[PDB]
């Protein structure tokens, strides 16, 4: 009862992205599925022990808000099959194409982002990434939560909480630590935008963010977002890492502050 | 890796259904999810060897068009929990509510139906049990297949239940080819918008008949734009002789191919 796809089954379709780490090839098997390449000219030490992981993690979740894992292929380069999604990433439709979500919708996306990180934290898995960039809108209504990026290991800032642009420790990731970053997911939902959009230099916003010189400007959350919500992105965003609500609470508070609205 | 839920954490909210077997509570658990209980006074020792099964094959099926598991429970009352779906069963929006499917959805619905059986067998896992009131439409769209039922001693309806099947052979009549013939009937279904033998009410006929080959769904009730090329393959799968029905692979690369010819 395991989980590899033997050689030959998996007709690897065109091409769907590529870089640093890996190449995402819109497959095929038993339908449509995007397989993920690590290897090329061979397989290295130091990667091999990647794929265990982004596997041996994968199959630990089981969930509707979480990118299904159909199965993995050690054959012709090591391989991850999963569901290929229709649609595009949060990231996308609020900051490329510019979508315009009604209120509600807004409310909801962020609730499922709630429901899906806080699943993975159950299952002690901590995500190390979460981002606009990996919330996909799967079929433009349900989010399905993955590592969508390709030039990493386990790169992007403006979700890095301040303990983990500073490191005093050695492992600085933790459920408070992702949690910072659905705090900056949530304030994108609320006002559209990206943070530190102003200013214009990357190696600053780092510095700033890391001493507590900057924070996102909650004063551009929409005209009717509700008191409700702003008063959670806030509990979120605390520079103080045990200041910070863990995601049992979190999905509670949305949801609540949910079944009073479409009225 | 271990999908035991811990008690006192799937929130059993109100109830869905119940029968014989099992009583499903919608619920919560990081999410909505649907929560299949099984026993009540006490767990059964037939009981208990069935819920291992429902599990074990469950957790084994691992594809977008077949019921996600979540994880199971033997905490208060053995407990299966699987995504909620909303929505309703396929049976209900063709012969209930009886939503009229442009026909492109329909064929894409059978197209489905047959991914996720392709999926289930490629897996060794024989359904026992397909049926238009398996073939859950998720969201109005996405087709979702279980084992919806609640009075059926797990791993009462002969519509769908191949030849050999009502007849008994030696010990295991089910096969791969007893699906398909299943999955026959639920594509004549999606074509006709109907269900077998409507004419005739008397359960125990049907029954015979079906058995000894004298009856056969009437296949001149496809709608009048069912695709030439489908109703071939519907005929192709009722086949009452077993070897002569397709197996899967084939089945889905014909609604396939016919799919992409209709559009421009
Ligand atoms: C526009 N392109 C698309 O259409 C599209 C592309 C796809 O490509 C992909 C294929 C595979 C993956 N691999 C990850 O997701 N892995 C992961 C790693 C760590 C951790 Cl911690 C997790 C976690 F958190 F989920 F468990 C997940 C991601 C995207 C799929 C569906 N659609
Ligand atoms: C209207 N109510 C709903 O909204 C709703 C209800 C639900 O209730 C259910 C809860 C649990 C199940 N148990 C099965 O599914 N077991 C199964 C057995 C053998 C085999 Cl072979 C398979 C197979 F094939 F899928 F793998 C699946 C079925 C339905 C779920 C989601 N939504």
């Amino acid at each position: 009862d395991d989980w590899e796809i033997p050689d030959g089954q998996i007709t690897v379709g065109q091409r769907i992205g590529s870089g640093s780490f890996g190449t995402v090839y819109k497959g095929k098997w038993h339908g449509d599925v995007a397989v993920k390449m690590l290897n090329v000219t061979a397989p290295t030490p130091q990667q091999l022990q990647a794929f265990k992981n982004e596997v041996g993690v994968l199959r630990k979740t089981r969930h509707v808000n979480i990118l299904l894992f159909m199965g993995y292929s050690t054959k012709p380069q090591l391989a991850i099959v999963t569901q290929w999604c229709e649609g595009s990433s949060l990231y996308h439709h609020l900051h490329i194409i510019e979508t315009k979500f009604e209120m509600i919708k807004l409310i909801d996306i962020a609730r499922q982002t709630a429901q899906g990180m806080d699943y993975l934290h159950a299952k002690s898995i901590i995500h190390r990434d979460l981002k606009s960039n990996n919330i996909f809108l799967h079929e433009d209504l349900t989010v399905k939560i993955g590592d969508f990026g390709l030039a990493t290991e386990k790169g992007s800032i403006l979700w890095m909480a301040p303990e983990v642009i500073r490191m005093q420790d050695k492992n600085p990731y933790s459920f408070q630590s992702d949690v910072y970053a659905f705090g900056i997911v949530l304030y994108e939902l609320m006002t559209g935008q990206l943070p530190y959009s102003n200013i214009n230099n990357r190696d600053q916003i780092i510095f700033m963010v890391g001493r507590g010189y900057l924070s996102p400007d909650l004063s551009k959350v929409r005209s009717n977002c509700p008191k409700a919500m702003k008063r959670l992105m806030a509990e979120c965003l605390k520079k103080k890492r045990d200041e910070r609500p863990l995601f049992p609470q979190i999905l509670a508070s949305i949801e609540l502050l949910a079944r009073s609205l479409p009225k």
